[PDB]
């Protein structure tokens, strides 16, 4: 697709060269325009490759003199849009506004150029392959280029500030997506000066297509300067006492009032890393910290202690499995067999089997409660593991009443997944909070690397060892008696967790010694190169990323507890302004001291 516009831009230059009229508009050749327009009559309404006219070209390459000749000879060219799909709807005013040719913009508005002309072409879409997004209407173009002179000039000729684009963005929504945050604030206020001024139907209230007010969209995008600027409109200073200043905050669009209306709801769910810095701002960080000091952290430990006991209950039923002898003399055929099956679905006969029964009941009513609170739909795996555990418990009860060969298989998965999910609660316990994020974040980046290389390394060394020792006999060495043991023993050899094959009475093959020396070296190199390469995440910037991602996890977990738990506990944050002076809204008291 990108080659098409590359072809079309190259094609347009060819059509500009071929057409002697369009070339004069590109090169500002006033002398040639008069000879073509007047003496040797040429098609003045000439359409170019991009469906453009000579006036579109005269505005692209800032040539006011050539543009004025075309308008004095054919003033209807001003209203003509670009017919091409890439530039559907663009007019010569859009081009003159974005190039800040005020004299051409002034002269174009004299011809009555439509200020409501929408530029709906594909190069004007809010897409990553487009380098800018200024909206559709010419007023938003002037707002994004920072030309305040053209902005008021377009308003004077009847520009509507409430104009929404394809994505329902008002001119305020578009300014927040612009890079220059420090200069767009002054431009932002200039547009609000032409607002209706009434307390209702303010332009700051018109939401996005995704249901986002300009204030709320600024927080999601991570725009700090606009979020700070928009905050002045909703904070009220109570009094000034020396260095102390007590400020009251409106807290309306920030708190979790509506189901999805909450701004905090949007900050924890969005993918932008810059949005993490919004909960550090001075309306939010005081709020989210008060929600964690009281009603947040204490309930998390309560739910933590409950889940830990529930796992101990399930763990106790797994250590006290049904017990039974082997009931078969199968142990001698394939004499390596070591099993003593213990499965028997006795009716009751319970001196203490009823004790583990209610534990199997707690585990069932627990796994079904777990499965009925998460499936009715950062903390990713630690919430996908619990449902996998609850799945295993229900499958284990289906392994019961069927008592298949692998009774331990789905039950063993529930033990590791049940305990390794207890360190989910690490996110709210100070010391190991960021630590769990550390072990969680590398499982993707620094684990898949060196794992695909460890796996590929053993498939060369493990397969060698089997060749060296299927000629020998499994009786004395036996580390590589079949192929699966060759892979599994060498894997353990890679981590040095087993002792390394060594038999000094017998004589080992002369190929084992050379291969293992190379294995012992390579296994240490890739092991040391896992350590020092995984060490790069120790920059003092990561010192924030270790911590400020843990604070983000605490804030994200704080939002989780308040949504599901009833309103009887965890009252609404702040103080309701009703029964005070500020009508039925909730406010937060924050006082500071400036040095
Ligand atoms: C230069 C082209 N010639 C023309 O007459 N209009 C085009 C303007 C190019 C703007 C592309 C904006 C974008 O990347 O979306
Ligand atoms: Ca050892």
């Amino acid at each position: 697709w990108a080659q098409s516009r590359d072809e079309q831009n190259l094609l347009q230059q060819k059509r500009i060269w071929e057409s002697p009229l369009l070339l004069a508009a590109k090169e500002n050749n006033v002398q040639a325009l008069y000879k073509l327009l007047k003496f040797e009559g040429c098609e003045v309404h000439q359409k170019g490759a991009m469906g453009e006219t000579a006036l579109h070209i005269a505005a692209l390459y800032d040539n006011n003199e050539a543009a004025q000749v075309l308008m004095e000879a054919a003033p209807e060219l001003v209203f003509e849009p670009m017919t091409s799909e890439l530039y559907e709807g663009q007019t010569a005013l859009h081009i003159a506004v974005i190039n800040q040719n005020v004299n051409l913009v002034r002269a174009l508005l004299a011809r009555g150029a439509s200020v409501s002309a929408r530029a709906t072409g594909s190069v004007f879409h809010y897409r990553p392959h487009n380098l800018i997004y200024y909206g559709e209407h010419p007023l938003s173009f002037a707002a994004c280029v920072g030309s305040e002179e053209i902005v008021r000039l377009l308003i004077e000729h009847g520009a509507d500030i409430r104009a929404q684009d394809s994505l329902g963005n008002t001119v305020l929504h578009i300014l927040i997506l612009q890079p220059n945050k420090t200069f767009a604030c002054q431009m932002y206020n200039l547009l609000l000066s032409y607002d209706g001024g009434d307390h209702l139907k303010s332009l700051e209230l018109v939401p996005n297509n995704q249901g986002l007010t300009p204030f709320k969209l600024a927080g999601v995008e991570g725009n700090i300067v606009m979020f700070q600027h928009l905050m002045q409109k909703r904070k009220h200073i109570q009094w000034t006492y020396g260095p102390l200043t007590s400020t009251l905050y409106d807290l309306t669009e920030i708190d979790s009032s509506g189901d999805d209306q909450s701004l905090l709801e949007l900050i924890v769910t969005t993918k932008k890393r810059e949005a993490r810095q919004i909960l550090d701002q001075t309306p939010v960080k005081e709020l989210v910290s008060l929600k964690w000091k009281r009603y947040g952290r204490p309930y998390f430990c309560v739910l933590g202690a409950i889940y830990v006991l529930y796992i101990i209950c399930f763990t106790m039923c797994c250590v006290y499995r049904p017990l039974k002898p082997r009931i078969t003399n199968r142990t001698n055929p394939r004499d390596n067999t070591l099993l003593q099956q213990k499965l028997l679905q006795e009716a009751y006969v319970t001196p203490k089997d009823d004790l583990r029964l209610v534990g199997e009941l707690v585990s069932i009513v627990g796994a079904v409660i777990i499965l009925l609170v998460e499936i009715p739909d950062l903390g990713g795996p630690f919430h996908v593991i619990i449902v996998t555990y609850a799945f295993m418990v229900l499958v284990t009860m289906v392994m019961r009443l069927t008592n298949s060969d692998g009774e331990v298989v789905p039950m063993s998965f529930a033990l590791v997944l049940g305990w390794c999910n207890v360190m989910y609660f690490a996110r709210g316990f100070q010391m190991l909070g960021p630590f769990t994020i550390m072990i969680q974040k590398m499982i993707f980046g620094d684990l898949m690397r060196f794992c695909w290389l460890m796996a590929v390394v053993i498939l060369g060394f493990a397969s060698a060892f089997y060749i060296i020792f299927q000629t020998e006999d499994p009786d004395e060495l036996g580390h590589f008696y079949d192929y699966p043991m060759a892979l599994f023993s060498t894997f353990e050899l890679f981590l040095t967790i087993i002792d390394g094959p060594a038999n000094y009475d017998v004589d080992l093959p002369f190929m084992y010694s050379i291969t293992y020396a190379a294995f012992a070296i390579i296994a240490t190199l890739l092991m040391l190169n896992l350590l020092i390469a995984m060490m790069g995440d120790t920059h003092w910037r990561v010192a924030h990323e270790r911590d400020e991602l843990w604070r983000a996890q605490v804030v994200a977990t704080t939002v989780m507890l308040e949504r599901k738990l009833p309103r009887c506990l965890w009252p609404r944050s702040g103080i309701c302004g009703r029964e005070y002076g500020l009508g039925d809204r909730w406010f937060l008291r924050v006082e500071d001291r400036q040095d």
